[PDB]
């Protein structure tokens, strides 16, 4: 019952957590509330659900035989190919064994005399760990919202969080969305495919992009992966975690011509990177507003009814304020003769009953309904983690008014406490599966470093968390992301909107310097 470091979590995170700290000779012990690897991967598999950042790029670049041995099928991969190559990862480095399935973390304990950890779960388990190391993904489920008289529709309730295993028929089925994110807009067009008729129920409209997927040409799959190497540097010192730098100028600053040019060859690349086109982007509301026109454009150009090509439009919103969704043949799917979009400003819903669904205007007769849900605040998973750290404090009590980190790798209260890729570091902006091997190889040094000078433990200083702080309020100013209906939002900016490439380095140096800004304790 006593381990070297507990893990929470089996995403991409975890897994390489188990494997690197193993690798060093550290003894691990993971939990995992779902039944197999894989985490958002496993859990979220509803139809059509895939990634927004190249496969290529968005894959473990931790094992250089991994890398040239495993072939992706398309540009984005779907769920049940990450999910496959996650499964995969975990048959490889006998991953599973030390991994508890089924298990929910409840709470974790500091003994401060001994700076170990007590971690105990629903099922029983209590084990005594020197580091926490928690990995519970950035993405959790936001509520189901309570529709009056749900309890009394006859029909079928499918919810995209926890989406049949065997798959669900539409064939011949009046079919109801309500929810219009990721979820929503990555499974419409396949319900869309074969359904009898499908009515989408709008609340609000969001920003999506054409994947423009295409699966990869053969003599080119060899030769992107001679040239990985010199792909991950890149990527690695970039700011989003890929190959791909923005336009040199500003948005402004180049002709007419010339933006419209740059604006469809990253329209090309698709959703995430095309809010990185030109640097203001992200920062100037006036290069803002060109790219809102620019995409302005291109769905009345798909859409054939302005009137829904209108309602399609998200009003009065910045672009990239929210990420981008990247879909296949989204807006092309209204224009097909059963589909009809709902505007819920126009009639809302007011609750089921046996039929179908009651706006204020009219009934729906419905044979199913999906509620296509959203995603949770990015701390989320943690909230419902019980975590005492000195003087019997709770993180939860810590972070009441917004979270407060060093490096989002230190806080004070908390010594051998680790947080994955949550508030403080770059987060969710930047690819995940590079920023878990930044995380996780930091974590591992850290702890490599205690064990050769003699030390029992790390912890965040209150000066050092008190100037991320600071400068994480400093980066985010500026930001078109620091929206008052900003996701990103606690209470407080959560990620560092400083840049991966630099924060990887800020991280680095303070390790190199002697972990400064944190105290290495003797106990
Ligand atoms: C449709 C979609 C597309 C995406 N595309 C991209 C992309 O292209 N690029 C990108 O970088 N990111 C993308 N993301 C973000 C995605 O959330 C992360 O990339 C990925 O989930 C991070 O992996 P992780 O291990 O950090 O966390 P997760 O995958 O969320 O795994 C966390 C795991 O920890 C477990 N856990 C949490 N709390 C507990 C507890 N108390 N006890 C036990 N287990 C627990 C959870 O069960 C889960 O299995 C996407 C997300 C979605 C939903
Ligand atoms: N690659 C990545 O890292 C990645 C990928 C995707 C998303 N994200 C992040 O995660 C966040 C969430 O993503 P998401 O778009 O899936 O979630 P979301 O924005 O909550 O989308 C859910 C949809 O359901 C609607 N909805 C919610 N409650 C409703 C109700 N009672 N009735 C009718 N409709 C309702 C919402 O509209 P209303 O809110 O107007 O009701 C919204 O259109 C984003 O802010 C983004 O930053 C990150």
């Amino acid at each position: 019952t006593s381990y070297d470091v507990v893990v929470v979590g089996a995403g991409i995170a975890g897994l390489y957590a188990i494997h690197r700290f193993r690798s060093q000779g550290l003894t691990v012990r993971a939990f995992e509330a779902a039944s197999g690897v894989g985490g958002v991967w496993y859990w979220n598999r509803y139809p059509g659900a895939r990634c927004d950042v190249e496969s290529i790029d968005y894959s473990y670049s931790f094992s250089p035989e991994l890398e040239q041995e495993w072939n992706w099928s398309e540009k984005y991969a779907t769920q049940p190919e990450i999910l496959a190559y996650l499964e995969h990862v975990a048959d490889r480095f006998d991953l599973r064994r030390d991994i508890r399935f089924d298990t929910r973390v409840t709470s974790a304990v500091l003994d401060e005399e001994g700076l170990r950890w007590t971690v105990r779960t629903d099922r029983g388990d209590e084990v005594s760990a020197r580091f926490l190391v928690v990995a519970a993904g950035p993405l959790s489920n936001a509520n189901t919202p309570a529709f009056d008289g749900l309890d009394r529709f006859t029909g079928d309730i499918v919810h995209t969080a926890r989406w049949p295993h065997d798959g669900v028929d539409f064939t011949g089925k009046r079919v109801g969305v309500i929810g219009t994110g990721s979820s929503g807009i990555q499974s419409i067009p396949i319900i869309a495919e074969q359904a009898e008729q499908l009515f989408v129920f709008q609340r609000s409209a969001n920003y999506s992009i054409p994947a423009g997927n295409v699966p990869l040409d053969d003599a080119t799959r060899a030769e992107q992966k001679a040239n990985y190497a010199e792909r991950r540097r890149l990527s690695r010192e970039s700011g989003g975690g890929s190959p791909h730098r923005p336009h040199p100028k500003s948005a402004l600053e180049v002709s007419e011509e010339e933006r419209r040019a740059v604006y469809e060859e990253r329209w090309k690349l698709g959703g995430v990177l095309f809010s990185a086109a030109f640097p203001d982007q992200l920062t100037d509301p006036a290069a803002n507003d060109t790219a809102r026109a620019f995409w302005e454009e291109k769905i009345r150009a798909v859409v054939d009814d302005p009137a829904v090509a209108e309602l399609l439009t998200p009003k009065d919103h910045a672009i990239g304020a929210k990420r981008i969704v990247t879909d296949s043949g989204y807006y092309e799917t209204y224009n097909r003769d059963n589909v009809e979009l709902v505007d819920l400003r126009s009639t809302p819903i007011v609750g089921m009953d046996e039929t179908g669904i009651v706006t204020t205007g009219a009934h729906y007769d419905l044979d199913m309904i999906v509620l296509a849900t959203g995603f949770d605040a990015m701390t989320g998973s943690l909230d419902k983690l019980e975590i005492v750290g000195r003087g019997g404090r709770t993180l939860k009590e810590t972070w009441a008014a917004g979270p407060r980190t060093y490096l989002g790798l230190g806080i004070d209260g908390f010594p051998n406490f680790f947080n994955l890729t949550g508030p403080g570091s770059p987060s969710v902006l930047a690819n995940m599966v590079l920023h878990s091997e930044l995380h996780v190889d930091w974590v591992a040094d850290a702890i490599a470093y205690l064990d050769a000078r003699g030390a029992a433990g790390i912890e965040g200083t209150p000066e050092a968390v008190a100037d991320w702080v600071e400068e994480c309020r400093n980066r985010a100013e500026a930001s078109l992301l620091n929206s008052a209906n900003s996701w990103y939002l606690g209470a407080v900016f959560m990620p560092f909107l400083g840049g991966f490439g630099v924060y990887r380095e800020i991280i680095t140096e303070v390790a190199e310097s002697g972990y400064k800004g944190f105290a290495i304790l003797e106990g």
